[PDB]
């Protein structure tokens, strides 16, 4: 049953959710929803990215999530998502407009768990799990480390001996006069002091370990003709495979109604708070366990960390920095409360008045130990940094109801006013010298050094007028019309307020007379809709001109903190230096509310007795007006960052979503779900500084306007150079040797320059498909999901350090194992350039090299299950009685241009592991 | 329904709790219950104090509160009080131990309301309410000032003329020689800069209001055979007759159980959240009032606060404090849950695990303005200071009971397994230097000053094992047999557990067949009870010897922030200077719990069918090996002070409560309830160095051992001197003139010396009693409560300067208006003592003269109510529609000889104010 009936309406089953046995609801539905893109990382939180109809504003696209009716746009990894009853995503901006302001980016509607009426239940769910990593990147052991950096030396013609890095080559040369190693040798110890002994460390393998995952729940929900309530408490605890980093959840959720002074009153409410503790995995872990050389040991002589000494690079030890950043802990406790009222004077007419708060609180306690590893140390920098934040936000709608149904028309006429009020704030206290540096002692009090105060608020309110009016003729004809009157703090008195209309039709032609013949279709509604949504998600202080005094007690890197404090006097400090202000952005009193048009038009079909049902769904997105922060001309200076109407974004999108249910003879049960989605992104209009500095596309070459958003213009890789008559019938250009990379001349001018670029990066995929199967048969369900990416291309920034040698912003760095496979005299049939210690060439710059396909198709999750017989049960008294096993990211398969692994992931991020979970469901 | 029916429990009926319209619901029963005693200062907060039986324990005497079997020790006046179905006070050691390891100073029990089988309901409770202020000091206007200021010179025989404060006094000599005053004349301008022009303002006026109070809940419950549930929502606030000070709080309660396996398998939760916002007075804002004279304008000439000038007394201005203090707000957040599962195996058998979570959360932003009053000033000191405060308390118990009915033997066995763990955690940050000076700039980030940093964090566990045995023999003969086996994380490993023994018993005499003649003898019974408790409530590094890095960063008063940091170089500063340690106490392993031993004897009787009920008890109290922190002998310096088992006190009590309801032949129903209480307190042994310094009484001149705790000495004022000769004939002591305090040799040496003190202060009522009426005719309903206290001394501060002048810190400050009524030759018939500008006598020492009767008796709640009656009421389909119109504090009568006003505060503490309530309860 959709909430709307005449819009873009996906209805997720829930069942399936809760199978995959995943934390955050949103991640389970990754690609359940056509046009909807979700991205996880794969951290222990079920924090995720959520794309719907592709990318429609040039402003943050987070969807507004509805849950018990009161809007959010937080992430529900910190709620308990196993209390769901219902899912529905409202993808149409017509359909979706009446649950908010800020439906430009699509809607969600989370229906939480209630007390069936004339029963009384309870379900307990218990679920353990081991997490192993399966994207192990390939690096380069000591062996093949020194036979890479000796075939660097070799290509560029230096002495290999000349390393300085304790290898001593044993080498010559072949018949043919190639280089050819013999052998190596390696010094016992790295550095003179006989600290830091040489090593084969597996770095990715010292970093990760097998994450243990435990879920449990329980669920009681009681109904009668009076009221209902239900009660639920679950805990959950996820240890991710990075060392020292894990999430746990406690959730306690009650919900409750009561009907009084017959039917006419009800009081109602749904409340849940959440307690949420973790610890993070310290920016770019993977990089820099990837950088560092596997010949630093992990321990030194002493037993202290291992580090980099003498020419080694200057790279951390990740296992020290994950020792050290355990203690990291952040709590966060989540209020979300909801209390309405209704009131029916008569039959039909209804008043509704609802009240929802959500109150976030999270407190950290950040330390930072004095390390010394080798050469890289902190000078003994012992800190302590409590940081506490509070978010506040308060609902209240007034909604007044009429419904009719005179004749064989049907008339609804709704009414409502909402006011949204939203308050933020943070403070922070900072302290030093701290002697025994340990979580125990560490506190602010116990510092001895220079303290620093952080501290900041903001906030926004909203002001929302709704009209809804349903017409229904002989249940065939539908027509609906809503009005929206939106205004926002975050503009002027001026342009405050702005009108959004939206229409839609539809025409059930199953219903008409002239097909009653056709038995075989069971129904077919066709659907069109044309609606109006505004967009305000900005800055809150927007359109004033901000002056900050910005003395410099923030921590920056590099030293560009922009700090107002100066030593006018020349003291050289030794007290309060005077202070001043600083421009951080120019006002702009003409922002208005940005407008996207949404034009839906849907086809919805049911054959075979309810058994092949589908729809099949076409979109155009057109916003306008979209509120851009345009940078700085570049002599504007500081501030110069303004708010702007001038932005234009176009979607063109299909979908197609499938469904086949059916029983066998000899007793099993087969259904298959099939969905299929695509999308078109264009921009249309940008500022010209917006479009000079490419934060969109381009990468500051080219305007983006035109083309699809995030795509990215660069060099094109004809092959490399295997000879050096190749190199002299080729294009002049810098850097130009046997082995280097070779870039075409696309404007035939004859010399390889900054004009020789063009589009190379889009990252719109063809389409995105899903397929869930679900087969019973004597009490075993198993169910299988895949889901598949094609027609989309990464940036694979892990290339750019395994397919090149000193190919980083430093050099000595370990590379992957197919760095070992380089063009070669010796080995002429390969595309990797041939290894070098300089970029003469410049490969670091952005060509189709680094371009690769991403599409892959990878069986999101699997799980046989058997269900105890009725029999048995009732024996036991249980109600219902179930185990299962279930395998989530088992099993994947990749493009074979795709030189890497985990095309989901194919950066530096958290890594994805294999999930293997046996869990049991008692229903007592 | 007594939950003990062995031991001492107090039933307050809740009924009457609500009729006077309190916040907290502790507060209400101030003189409800026997043998306690509740103190409340009068601010907006229900904040109150509580002490059970009298002192008993020289550490923290707070009761242990328990809520739906979750005990704790936080204020009720941060919780919704309106949702109390029933209260039961344990003051019995025996019936208390059983409900937690923590009830060495009593246990009070509060059920919440819980929806009813087979029925549901709705209440809306409605209250406005207007606070007057009541007890308005006296204070000398600018007239009578200068009059006593020209009294004092005439008595010291200086010229009032000189007295440097722009007053001309026209004044002569009569017949007998006597100074008179004719007339004054004051200066227009108090200052040469005509910038603070003279004025009449009354201070307690100007920084007085009428406050307005206001109430509004709402609760729902509904019950079934298969569960019940209960949602209250509530709404206070408060503003207080002090300006810029109020509270306000919001609260929700969700309560639910359910039944399900055929009544075996049970789940219950109650819950509930509070946000409570408040601004408070700043600390002696009634003493600044007071000691202002009321020359000062409240505005200067060019509108800015007024203050004092030239030889004015330094006093700030107290409505520029209430101005400046407005704006430090506090919020707290309180979060009590709970849950609790049973289990029944059989019919007699019943298994309970309940786990209870209290989350308190305090957020505070402190500003501290730049003032310029006058020659007050603060150097123009501007900063903010951000607080964040967590608490979190857990518990998880297991019990274990069974219940037997063999033949006439009732046999109960429950055992008990309870786990406690308390975190508590602080940090704040400090900025300085900002420049709008409004609490929108006044941010940690804008600031450009130093930035302080402090934090601290702090906790503790509980174990307890406990066994309850209760056999009952033919309904006539009970006894109860309970075992404690408590430890605790504060103690070392050889003390940390102990044993407590309790045993009651109990005989119905009404059961005995001797006396079956005696009808109108109900019911009648006999109880004793002897207990052992264990006291704990110390800090929680006690037997530690604490060291720690106090650098300084710490705001002190006087400069004795004692820290650690000292320029050893000698550069003045400039940067961070060297630090160390410090010691803050001495550690003791052989500290162990302090053993409260209760000896209780009760009676208990209903006569004439269940119309005359009452109840006697006397209680014995002897609490040994108490945990005192002595302080250090002297020599020992800081960090002397330790934590010893060296205490012993001994509480001997009377307690009596009466009640009699019967309606009359004319439809009058009138129930009456009488209460009476007495107690005496006594120090056996204390430490020496304890004794020495009086922190427990004595002045630190006697020991307190062997007499009341509290108990202070000072010197006999035998009159005032009224001529030389009588000067002459008592013995010589300094100061000795005429009009002075004549003060009695008790050692009959012949001279006044610090030898010639003894007790005088006995903080101790006589007796301490209750009576409440309640009237039902015609729908109209009457309730009186009056509340008195006979015998209580007490030392009243504001006689120091309202019967002296010159008697503070400062002189030239406003005093009382009675000071006008000072002994003279022209008014001889008078005991104030003559007013001086020089206290030669020394008569700001503790003497009889300060101390006064502090017996009252006053109405602490009168109601007047109407109830429509039950015909309209279904015509208008209310269940129950009642109006009424309250006093609080309307009237009291107080002693003649207690000369200042308000007896129960009769110090600088918040006033307490006259409330008129009018309300509505509605039944829909
Ligand atoms: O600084 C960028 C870098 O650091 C992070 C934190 O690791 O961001 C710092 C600030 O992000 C804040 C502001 O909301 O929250 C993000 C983290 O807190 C969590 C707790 O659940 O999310 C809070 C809440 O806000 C979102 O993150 C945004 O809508 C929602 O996803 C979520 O519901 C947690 O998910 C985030 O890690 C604030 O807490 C930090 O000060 C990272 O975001 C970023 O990588
Ligand atoms: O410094 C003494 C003087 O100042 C007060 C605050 O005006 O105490 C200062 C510190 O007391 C703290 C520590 O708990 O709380 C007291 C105030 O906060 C409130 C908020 O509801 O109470 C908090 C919580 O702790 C109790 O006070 C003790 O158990 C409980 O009553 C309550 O549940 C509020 O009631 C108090 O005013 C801390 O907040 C301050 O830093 C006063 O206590 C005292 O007069
Ligand atoms: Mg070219
Ligand atoms: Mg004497």
């Amino acid at each position: 049953r959709k909430a709307d009936l005449t819009g873009a309406v996906s209805v997720v089953k829930v069942d399936e959710i809760q199978k995959q046995g995943e934390n955050n609801p949103v991640k389970a539905l990754q690609g359940r929803v056509p046009g909807m893109n979700i991205t996880a990382d794969g951290n222990p939180s079920g924090s995720a990215t959520v794309r719907i109809r592709g990318i429609g504003t040039l402003n943050n696209n987070d969807p507004l999530y509805i849950i018990d009716g009161v809007p959010t746009k937080a992430g529900m990894h910190e709620l308990n998502g196993n209390d769901i009853e219902s899912i529905q995503v409202l993808k149409d901006a017509a359909s979706a407009s009446i649950y908010g302001s800020r439906a430009a980016n699509g809607v969600i509607i989370i229906t939480t768990k209630q007390g069936k009426k004339g029963q009384i239940k309870i379900n307990f769910d218990a679920s353990v799990s081991a997490s192993m990593y399966q994207s192990k990147m390939n690096v380069l052991n000591t062996e093949q480390y020194g036979r890479a950096m000796w075939q660097a030396y070799v290509n560029d013609g230096e002495n290999p001996n000349g390393n300085a890095l304790g290898y001593a080559y044993n080498w010559g040369y072949n018949a043919d006069g190639n280089p050819v190693l013999y052998g190596m040798t390696l010094s016992k110890y790295l550095d003179s002091k006989n600290t830091m002994p040489v090593a084969d460390t597996d770095w990715f393998d010292e970093i990760t370990r097998t994450g243990v995952i435990q879920q449990y729940n329980l669920s009681v929900s009681n109904g009668s003709e009076k009221g209902s309530s239900f009660f639920s408490l679950g805990y959950y605890k996820n240890l991710g495979v990075i060392k020292d980093t894990d999430f746990d959840r406690f959730s306690a959720r009650m919900n409750s109604d009561y009907k009084l002074i017959d039917d006419i009153l009800t009081i109602g409410q749904h409340f849940t708070l959440n307690r949420t503790s973790e610890v993070q995995a310290p920016g770019g872990i993977i990089e820099t366990a990837l950088d560092i050389p596997s010949a630093i040991p992990v321990y030194a002589s002493d037993g202290s960390w291992g580090g980099p000494v003498g020419g080694w690079p200057d790279r951390r030890n990740p296992r020290a920095v994950l020792e050290y950043n355990k203690d990291n802990r952040y709590t966060y406790w989540r209020m979300f409360g909801d209390a309405y009222v209704n009131l029916t004077p008569f039959k039909g007419f209804n008043l509704r008045s609802t009240f929802g708060l959500d109150y976030a609180n999270k407190q950290a306690r950040y330390f930072t130990y004095p390390y010394q590893e080798g050469t890289q140390t902190n000078n003994g920098k012992s800190a302590v940094e409590a940081k506490q934040e509070h978010w506040t936000k308060w609902m209240w709608n007034a909604i007044a109801t009429y419904q009719l149904e005179v004749g064989k028309h049907r008339g609804d006429v709704m009414i409502g006013m909402e006011l949204n009020r939203e308050d933020d704030s943070h403070f922070s206290g900072y302290k030093e010298d701290f002697s025994i540096l340990t979580p125990d002692y560490m506190w602010p009090d116990a510092g001895s050094g220079t303290a620093q105060a952080y501290g900041a608020g903001e906030g926004y309110s909203l002001v929302s007028f709704f009209g809804k009016m349903n017409y229904s003729y002989a249940d065939r004809y539908l027509l609906s019309l809503t009005l929206r009157r939106d205004g926002s703090s975050r503009f002027g008195k001026n342009h405050r307020y702005a009108t959004f209309p939206s229409v839609s039709l539809g025409w059930r032609i199953t219903q008409e007379n002239f097909m009653k013949e056709l038995t075989w279709l069971d129904d077919l509604k066709l659907r069109a809709s044309w609606g109006q949504t505004g967009n305000q998600e900005i800055s809150n202080l927007a359109r004033y001109t901000i002056y900050a005094p910005n003395y410099g007690t923030t921590d920056s890197f590099g030293g560009q903190s922009y700090g107002t404090a100066y030593d006018i006097t020349g003291s050289n400090g030794g007290g309060v230096l005077p202070s001043g202000f600083k421009r951080n952005q120019i006002g702009n009193d003409n922002i208005k509310w940005e407008t996207t048009t949404q034009t839906n038009v849907g086809i919805d079909f049911s054959l075979f007795k309810q058994s092949l049902y589908g729809s099949l769904e076409y979109y155009y997105k057109k916003a306008t007006d979209i509120l851009t922060e345009m940078a700085g001309v570049g002599v504007l200076g500081e501030g110069g960052s303004r708010w702007i109407n001038s932005g234009a974004m176009k979607n063109q999108g299909f979908e197609f979503n499938l469904g086949y249910r059916n029983k066998t003879a000899f007793g099993l049960t087969y259904d298959l779900n099939g969905n299929i989605s695509t999308y078109r992104n264009e921009i249309l209009e940008l500022p010209e500084t917006v479009a000079a500095n490419g934060k969109f596309g381009g990468n500051g070459v080219k305007s983006v306007v035109g083309h699809t958003y995030g795509a990215q213009v660069g060099y094109i890789a004809d092959g490399i150079f295997k000879s050096q008559d190749e190199v002299d019938n080729h294009a002049t250009q810098e850097g130009a040797a046997v082995g280097r990379i070779r870039y075409r001349d696309i404007d035939h001018n004859g010399v390889i320059d900054e004009r020789d670029q063009n589009w190379i990066y889009d990252p719109t995929p063809s389409f995105s498909y899903g397929l869930n199967i679900y087969l019973e048969y004597k009490n075993f369900d198993l169910t299988m999901f895949w889901q598949g990416v094609q027609g989309v291309d990464i940036i694979s920034d892990v290339k750019k350090k395994s397919d090149f040698w000193s190919a980083s912003n430093v050099g000595f760095l370990n590379k992957g194992t197919r760095l070992l496979n380089a063009w070669s005299p010796t080995n002429p049939n390969s595309d990797i350039p041939a290894l070098t210690r300089s970029d003469t060439n410049n490969e670091q710059r952005v060509s189709t090299y680094f371009v690769e396909n991403g599409s892959f198709l990878k069986l999101r999750n699997i799980q046989l299950g058997y269900t105890v017989p009725a029999v048995i049960s009732k024996k036991m008294r249980m109600d219902r009685l179930r185990f299962y096993c279930s395998a989530q990211n088992l099993l994947t398969i990749k493009s074979k241009n795709f030189t890497g692994e985990d095309p989901e992931n194919p950066n530096f991020s958290y890594p994805i592991p294999v999930n293997i979970t046996f869990g049991l469901n008692i229903g007592f």
